[PDB]
């Protein structure tokens, strides 16, 4: 009927009425209540009268979700979960291998076009793909009384002792933090520094976060009228367009290749080599270049890296850096009837291991791809090769995209 | 029809039907895409890896033919709310599909000062989506002719009639033109109610062109998209001139709110503010991006509100101010401009239903029949207000060294 | 007056007269950079570092108030001459003022290059030179209005109307604004005649901006420029939306004169512009930077025909192209696009008799009476022109292997 | 050797290159007087050379060197600003400009620094670059030579190559970049108080041949592929810093701000932050955060032999203003200057004049104790009196004070 105070369990009823008794504020319910689900029903429930059109959450699934693995690191205030559709792409033959490409996406055509453009590589020998570089990057802002002292700490950091103390109190902060270089950036008496280092299989911006802490503490060791002013002062950099990302790297750089057989171009993607280079020029070059592009020169390798992304468990908004991709496409053959095409993505910001990578839905996505957790005999491994996975998919894309848009084809679909 | 499960699997197989084709070939969508995972387990290193991924009883009747293909499931995304989010006196209760630990957190945090500083106000700058295609013609003497042309009032008049006959919506408005030698960089804007819009401008670029074309028949039209426009990749024309919905923010957070809410102060705040969001930005050699997190609220309420989460790329354009403000300059003062908000309320995974849950939730679900448009750049504004708020709550963690604390 | 640069030097070291002054005072130009050489020499570690700064027989008459202050002498720049440029079936014989060697003879071997192969054809795509200040209002609501009205047919007439009120040749064109929380960024643009008209554009926004605050006299005008313009700092504004005047090049080498001429191949070319001038330009991250050297070129003609060699940052800023073409695909086809080309033709060192002597070598001196701007522009062409012209040298000598040698 | 007329009757008929006219005629004088005379016909109005100069200027240095058909030369007028209290000592800083008040501003702005207890500088690093495309078989070939050319082993053989060059040749670091199966390399190395431009171009070429030994199959497309980048706006040179990086500072104290620029701390400040921070980032620069650096630098430039047009990479430059001081009221300054190209040696250095206003800085010539020095010490001094500059104009834009000077 109805009670009032703690004790056993309780009811919806009124569990909600010690949430306005302001003791168990929403966000908490897991805190006290037994079962996941119950919570997430409940301020489903509180969050629906807080509601104008509280019928809405009806059609908003949540029921019978493993929530144990959300709640505590991937989410607050779960009021459910949403679906996105899961399509499928290739068989992708990329390095003598063939892929199934889980997408989540809610675009028509993106996966049937990946699928059309994985078809192009697989008549056409296969793709090839090498991982440039890998590393991580955190760049905190520092201050120093005078840009003088800045000066100073920059030479210190860039003497090899300097970067060997910094590297140890680094590296002494996890089992994979090894510092790479460090890249060092002056503005009168702010102070950039850019960490890198690589990080296993995950993705690694924790991991270096409390890396670059540990680094800056001993750096102030040293230089102890110097300003800590945040451990991310945009240097990194993360989640927003960056010409230091695209120039420097970030993650995982990967170049990828392929040539696709002027009938498989003719056949397949319904065109022209000589037309797809007509367009990948003045549309990927000097169409990007007057839009005053930096790291654009591409056509939606967006489009392929957000699916993927959210099918894998990957932080879908690092769509911003590890999109950059330039994708390239040259004459080739006995003929130069065959298509070459390469696309070069300097800044994949990709893990396999922790963040989403811990639930289980996503991690049916990750070994559909064979890349789920932590590679134990060569850590690093499956980052580096579903970064890999990622670039050949964006070829694929590019090359089928571009096609329709060679042909003509677009508006149809 | 009956055919035992694998009887249409060895069916396909021995026939080679693309799996793809199930839908039309099989009856019921759950049958094909079941069926799909069978075949495609088969050609998995472990046949029983889709043993976590759902796809039963969904509603795929949406779906294919409109929003993916090869279908094999669904991707369950935490959906978290944050808020209320008092803007423009009204309070929200924003959904953020998000796997991000303290994202959702954290822009409540943000969302919290706001609150308890007298609310936030936005207004929405200027609306109209983007198509730039590449067209080209024999000499640069020729480019040149036609962009004078495109810019007589008769000849934009032409272009415009075609264009806007378009649809009920498409009503062109200015047109951009640059020249890169014999190449000529069409920029169509056009509004386009609560739709996102990036079809229908498609439909009328190239009804356009068309018409265009009549004119200059030695024209050749190379693509639709020839990146002017820009559409997902990064860009100073979409930050410079704008794509989509344009829209300003800003609140006053009371000294006391940001020593209690936030847990910092002012002047710290925007002791971080400029020399990360600024300073730092330019360092990077960023264009566009003068924020400190503006993506992950984006992304969030994006996947979460059935939006293209690719768009995030140019969507997230921002940047962020903060003075100081008040009698004693202890109130921190904060806005947030975002020049290329990319979003719509009606088509795309606007039309799936879970989708549509939180955009009622926002009471922004489908087209706004008494003022088309209405919808849209009301979600537009949400978007920016929660961005505010979240670029309150983590600038302040960042100003009070709780990044490796709260994660 | 006239006492003796002995003691005249006196006073002045009784610093009753400040060494940038000496004008005001001796009234004799040459003298008073004259004295002022001497009062500087005793100030140098080197007192007679100066021995070989030219500054007799100068006409100091035009310089003095108007180019330059505490004048002290000048600076002899060597100047060469590329050409003839057939460019829109003329022929320019550009002067370039320049140090470094083979400039001027890549620009000719350009030129030649070009001459042979039926000329060059050019168009000024756009006109209007800039001004962007930055305005403040109490709340970015505010701000939001203010754009708003700029916006309404009605507010921009008033603004215009005042803006053109400034000068006989302001005509403000469009209106840009761009907001920034409780900032307003505001571009003004309007055409100059043959006038660079940087100082033209500026009375005209001030006068602009007192209107506009007679409507919202809760703005703050914090500084007629915000960097918005831009001016002399590299801009993806100035390379999308132009700034100056905006024009097109091209030309078609005949695959006889490239082999000759420039000591390659069409093929070569254009294998070596896309790698080098978009892939190369793009790896750098680059805005507005798709071309070799054109800054080389404009640099030259603009100190020779007096111009702000400053204003080489924006002014430089072009995309050159290269297809193949003809019957074979043998003949080379190159285009050069420059957004913001800030020139004029009128004003600054314009007025100096040397500058002018380039200025003249091209007919492009002075006002264009009967049609304004018409010089500026054309001056804005050649510019163009012959950027092109070192473009393809260059860019083919690099393609030779011929840079080092 | 005899007459004139017939020189060129001999010349029209024989048709000899105008270009050449030095390898016929006694004195370079007269092959510039004859090239002049044989041009004039060639002009809309043959009387157009009148005041374009030429007489005794000493084209010797200048032949074969640092311009090609010379008809004369430029005189550009050249103010001084100064002292510029820098790092302990004074400049006067020698300015060739055509722009009035820029001498004047950059003057009050070193007025302002010298009452303030003068201004710090710090070269951060040294390295021109080069920057060349080179082209492989596939992408994976590409990705092999990048590997290679990072392991020790492999930069030690290429480095060995590089330094074989020249004395001074001392490749740094190498930073490669991949686009498919092209590899851009920047090569970096010091060059003493040489800009270095030349240097590098003989090392790199040196290199990329040891390089080419090891990938038989690579092709060396172009010693330059925008890469370095020289010349045009490039995020690299800003991100990675090419030829001197150096930092600038000083404290204006308040009372200076309010007596010599005319002002507030409080409101330099506020315009810094709005203009050349959110200003440029909503012009979408990259390098460009500061009011005119340019200005500034093209004058020293021009002033000192520099090369003129290097000015596009070299005014990269972010201008910061804190309040400072026991009540704030005092105004920190800096100024960070990550490109400068600069050289004390060879190029329009060699010319006299020049070399006048050089060692009016005490910087000409080759520094033989500490080589690199006066490069580097000249650099200091362009960051300096940039400050100096951005200081003066700040104020003016602060105060209202522009447009009437
Ligand atoms: C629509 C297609 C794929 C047809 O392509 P098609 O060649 O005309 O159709 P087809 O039946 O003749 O070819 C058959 C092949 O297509 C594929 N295919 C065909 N249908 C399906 C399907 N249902 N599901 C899966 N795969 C499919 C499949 O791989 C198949 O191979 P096969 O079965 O013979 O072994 C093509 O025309 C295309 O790729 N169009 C463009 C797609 C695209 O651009 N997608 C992204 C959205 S565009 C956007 O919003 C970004 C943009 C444009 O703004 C960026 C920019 O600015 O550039
Ligand atoms: C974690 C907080 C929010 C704690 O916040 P707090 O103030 O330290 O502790 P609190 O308990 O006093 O705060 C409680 C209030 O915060 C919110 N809050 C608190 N806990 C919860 C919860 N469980 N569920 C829901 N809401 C919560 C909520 O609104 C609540 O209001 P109240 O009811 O108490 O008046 C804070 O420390 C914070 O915001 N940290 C930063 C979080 C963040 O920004 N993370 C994601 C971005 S990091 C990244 O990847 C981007 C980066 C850094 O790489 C980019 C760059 O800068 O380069
Ligand atoms: C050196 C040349 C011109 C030889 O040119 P050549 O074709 O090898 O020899 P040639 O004598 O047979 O050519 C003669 C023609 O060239 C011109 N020419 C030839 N000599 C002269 C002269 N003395 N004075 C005037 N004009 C001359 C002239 O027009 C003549 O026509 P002709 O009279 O026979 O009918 C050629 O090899 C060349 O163009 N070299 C490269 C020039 C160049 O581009 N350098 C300046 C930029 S380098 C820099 O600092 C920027 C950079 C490159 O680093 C930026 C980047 O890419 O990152
Ligand atoms: C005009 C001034 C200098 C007057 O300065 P003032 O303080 O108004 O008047 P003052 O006579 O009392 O000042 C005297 C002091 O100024 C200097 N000074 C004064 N006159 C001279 C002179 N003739 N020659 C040399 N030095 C001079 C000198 O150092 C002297 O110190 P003192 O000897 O008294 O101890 C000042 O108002 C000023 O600096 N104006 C602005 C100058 C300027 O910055 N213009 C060039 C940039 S405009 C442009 O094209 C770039 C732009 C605008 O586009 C950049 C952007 O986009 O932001």
């Amino acid at each position: 009927g109805n009670a009032e105070k703690g004790a056993k369990f309780l009811s919806d009823a009124e569990i909600i009425q010690l949430v306005n008794a302001k003791h168990i504020p929403a966000y908490k319910l897991e805190t006290l209540i037994e079962t996941h689900e119950r919570g997430v029903s409940i301020r489903r429930q509180l969050l629906s009268k807080k509601l104008s059109e509280p019928s809405s959450l009806q059609y908003l699934p949540y029921r019978d979700y493993n929530y144990s693995l959300v709640m505590g690191a991937c989410c607050e205030n779960v009021i459910g979960y949403m679906p996105i559709p899961v399509g499928v792409a290739g068989p992708l033959c990329l390095d003598e291998k063939e892929f199934q490409v889980p997408m989540a996406t809610t675009e028509g055509c993106l996966v049937a076009s990946t699928n059309r453009g994985c078809r192009a590589i697989g008549l056409g020998g296969g793709a090839s793909s090498r991982v440039l570089a890998d590393g991580m990057t955190r760049g905190p802002v520092v201050r120093l009384p005078r840009a003088c002292d800045s000066a100073e700490v920059k030479a210190w950091l860039e003497t090899s002792e300097g970067f060997a103390v910094i590297k140890e109190a680094f590296d002494s902060t996890s089992r994979f933090a090894r510092l790479q270089k460090l890249h060092t950036s002056i503005a009168g008496r702010n102070l950039y520094i850019r960490f890198q280092s690589r990080s296993g299989d995950a993705m690694g911006m924790n991991m270096i976060s409390k890396g670059t802490e540990k680094a800056l503490s001993k750096l102030h060791e040293y230089f102890p009228e110097m300003q800590i002013l945040a451990v991310s002062g945009n240097y990194c950099t993360d989640k927003k367009p960056a010409a230091i990302n695209w120039i420097e790297g970030r993650g995982k750089s990967v170049v990828c290749e392929a040539v696709i057989p002027a009938k498989v171009v003719r056949e397949v993607l319904k065109t022209t080599t000589e037309a797809m280079i007509e367009v990948n020029i003045n549309k990927n070059l000097v169409g990007s270049a007057m839009a005053g592009s930096i790291g654009g020169y591409n056509a939606h390798a967006a489009n392929i890296v957000t699916a993927i992304y959210i099918a894998c468990g990957q932080d879908a908004a690092q769509n911003v850096g590890s999109s950059n991709c330039i994708t390239l496409m040259e004459a080739s053959g006995p003929t130069n009837e065959d298509l070459y095409i390469s696309c070069t993505m300097p800044s994949i910001e990709i893990g396999t291991v922790g963040g989403g990578t811990n639930l289980l839905p996503q991690q049916a996505c990750l070994q559909m791809l064979g890349v789920q957790g932590a590679c134990k005999d060569n850590p690093g491994e499956n980052a580096r090769q579903l970064a890999r996975i990622v670039c050949g998919t964006v070829m694929a894309g590019e090359l089928s995209l571009m096609a329709a848009l060679a042909a003509g084809h677009l508006v149809k679909s």
